[PDB]
């Protein structure tokens, strides 16, 4: 009989690498037995490319007949996987951020779960903070994709009532070498602050370009930057950046017995043991937390059916939907039939880069 099989596609190369590489390194830390059954992981790089991710998913689903699919790392790469997983009646744990991946619910997103808090929650929280600082004019640059646009649309809708105006809607593609034209346009609007909607190492470019061209005001980013690689590459230019993000990023500033510190230690300890003592970045935890949900669902699913059958996959899908009051590294998660993300505003923590580390603001 087939053991439990988990397929993973992640953006281990391409402009998503700072997200997918940590995920690739987390695979070796994942549990090799659950509910008394062996678990085998099949991990594939999708190169930050939606076409390759779809190919990976179809191979994992049709050839390996995986019980659960996990991925991808990025929103554009993950979007096509929704239909593929639903058609295959296989749960998909996406590791990307945009709300559209699971919300609003529909007959396909019934098959999809999402541990990273929906970007609209984060956008609302950062918008409120920006308003509180007294900023009245806020520049904007973000990725020309559904991740970036999810930030722009929520900020733009909230701006009027918050009491500031978005002075631009500049965009760039993740691999672009330059954003000089966009940054010059932003600077010409003489804003009080600038918002950047980006992720991974590409997020450094617009912030450095703004600083190099004389912008001295506040710069806000997103939880796409919550990797120490961003701090290292960005240096003094990213000092002081603020974003709305996850408990994981603020955990060192929470009480010692906080559940968030406990769930972080479990991940960090396992990751270090599998990776020669190297500390993980947050993006690996999106794989880890996804597997927490899957692991929690498997024992009940095993009472219903054997691994490798549609009935087992359906039981996993049914069970994750019932998960309640669960502290993940990503926040306090409560799944429902209509909410396959599981978070509210209590999941949004304001993070600041201070002295080269992520801190609670
Ligand atoms: O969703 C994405 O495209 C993305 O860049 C991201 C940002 C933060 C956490 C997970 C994915």
């Amino acid at each position: 009989q087939a053991e439990i099989k988990i397929g993973i596609t992640m953006s281990a190369s391409g402009p998503g690498a700072a997200l997918g590489q940590p995920q690739s390194k987390t695979v070796a830390a994942l549990p090799k037995e659950i509910g008394g059954e062996k678990v085998t992981y099949f991990a594939l790089d999708d190169e930050s490319d939606p076409t390759k991710a779809a190919q990976n998913a179809r191979k994992l689903l049709s050839e390996e007949k995986v019980d659960v699919l996990i991925g991808s790392s990025l929103t554009p790469v993950s979007l096509p996987l929704i239909d593929i997983a639903a058609e295959a009646k296989t749960p998909l744990m996406t590791m990307a951020a945009a709300a559209i991946l699971v919300a609003p619910m529909d007959e396909r997103r019934k098959w999809v779960y999402k541990v990273v808090p929906n970007d609209d929650i984060m956008a609302e929280a950062i918008g409120k903070y920006i308003a509180k600082t007294g900023a009245k004019k806020v520049g904007y640059i973000g990725f020309s994709d559904a991740y970036g646009e999810g930030y722009y649309k929520v900020l733009a809708a909230a701006a009027p009532k918050l009491g500031f105006e978005l002075t631009t809607h500049e965009v760039y593609a993740r691999s672009d070498a330059s954003v000089t034209g966009q940054v010059l346009k932003i600077i010409a609007t003489k804003p009080d602050a600038v918002f950047i909607a980006s992720a991974g190492t590409p997020a450094v470019l617009p912030q450095k370009a703004l600083r190099e061209r004389g912008f001295k005001g506040a710069i806000y980013q997103t939880h796409g930057v919550a990797t120490e690689e961003f701090i290292k590459l960005g240096g003094k230019d990213v000092e002081g950046a603020i974003f709305a993000g996850e408990a994981f990023s603020g955990a060192e500033d929470m009480p010692a017995d906080s559940p968030f510190r406990k769930v972080k230690a479990r991940f960090v300890d396992a990751y270090k043991a599998a990776n020669g003592g190297a500390a993980p970045t947050i993006f690996g935890v999106h794989l880890w937390d996804s597997m927490t949900l899957v692991e929690n669902a498997i024992p009940a699913a095993l009472k219903a059916a054997k691994p490798g059958t549609p009935e087992f996959r359906a039981a996993i899908r049914d069970q994750i939907e019932k998960s309640k009051d669960l502290a993940l590294n990503n926040g306090l998660s409560n799944m429902t039939p209509d909410n396959h993300n599981g978070y509210d505003e209590r999941s949004a923590f304001l993070i600041e880069i201070r002295d080269g580390a992520f801190r609670l603001k």
